[PDB]
């Protein structure tokens, strides 16, 4: 299953505190920018009506089967790509979100969620954002495996 629009839209539910969302809504346009840089896809913020992609900030348990067990366990998850609930994204506002190599940076985290959404499966491959361990990459920039991947399902920009 994937997204039959070449366009797609997405919109913030709110920002947590733990950040300015000046500073939030730059790491989430930059991610949509690196994808829709290498691919024909297009990304428009919303700021009424639904989005193909809600972004939202949750804590602990949140009418989910999956709840946030400590700052243990995933750090984040969403939903397959389909209507109702599917193609949301909620993140574990439990722990702090940075905007530099700090513990976690909110940006790394946000494209590996955008992947999924774009019908992407992790990969052994270090280089690759969508790697299951996390890794602090000095630049944060796509790579080939993934390029070609997004590429060869929609093609070349
Ligand atoms: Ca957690
Ligand atoms: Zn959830
Ligand atoms: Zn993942």
């Amino acid at each position: 299953p994937r997204w039959e629009q070449t366009h797609l839209t997405y919109r913030i539910e709110n920002y947590t505190p733990d950040l300015p969302r000046a500073d939030v809504d730059h790491a989430i346009e930059k991610a949509f920018q690196l994808w829709s840089n290498v691919t024909p896809l297009t990304f428009t913020k919303v700021s009424e009506g639904q989005a193909d992609i809600m972004i939202s900030f949750v804590r602990g348990d949140h009418r989910d089967n999956s709840p946030f067990d400590g700052p243990g366990g995933n750090l984040a998850h969403a939903f397959q790509p389909g209507p109702g609930i599917g193609g949301d994204a909620h993140f574990d506002e439990d722990e702090r979100w940075t905007n530099n190599f700090r513990e976690y940076n909110l940006h790394r985290v946000a494209a590996h969620e955008l992947g999924h959404s774009l019908g992407l499966s992790h990969s052994t491959d270090i280089g690759a954002l969508m790697y299951p361990s996390y890794t602090f990459s000095g630049d944060v920039q796509l790579a080939q495996d993934d390029i070609d991947g997004i590429q060869a399902i929609y093609g070349r920009s």
